[PDB]
């Protein structure tokens, strides 16, 4: 058993250490700067290929929800300005879409850091779930995310 500390927001955050392997098999993704809407896909979908769509709904959340997205705001003016520089495609993902997914899809979404492809060492939260509802997320070095499945 884990204890989440409130952050921000619907965003938590827990310092503890566990081999990842202990809860969870991996599926890495491709290593572009995609792999975080890869990784989404592969939950939603079984296959990272439909990153495009976790982008697209990313950006129409944000237009049709805007008032509902205080971390957006930190780093974004309005939809348009979130719109054009996700659409680029050099756009890497990260705690952004995961508030903005948390809020869509009404899910649990959780970063699991890990340096040496061992031990998880912290992990960061959007939403009231436990991880195994969640969309597990291992978040290691170069912003590249892999998709976690728990046991």
């Amino acid at each position: 058993n884990i204890v989440w500390e409130h952050v921000f927001d619907n965003c938590s955050q827990a310092n503890v250490v566990f081999s990842y392997r202990e809860f969870f098999n991996k599926e890495l993704t491709l290593p572009d700067g995609n792999c975080f809407f890869r990784a989404v896909s592969t939950f939603l979908y079984d296959t990272q290929n439909g990153w495009i769509e976790v982008k697209n709904m990313c950006r129409e959340f944000a237009e049709t929800n805007w008032d509902e997205l205080p971390g957006v705001h930190q780093y974004f003016q309005d939809p348009e300005h979130y719109a054009r520089e996700s659409k680029r495609e050099g756009y890497w993902g990260g705690s952004v879409e995961a508030e903005i997914l948390s809020k869509l899809l009404k899910l649990t979404v959780i970063f699991w850091k890990c340096e040496d492809d061992v031990w998880v060492t912290q992990g960061i939260r959007w939403g009231d779930g436990n991880y195994l509802t969640a969309i597990n997320l291992l978040h290691i070095q170069f912003d590249h995310f892999d998709f976690l499945v728990p046991i």
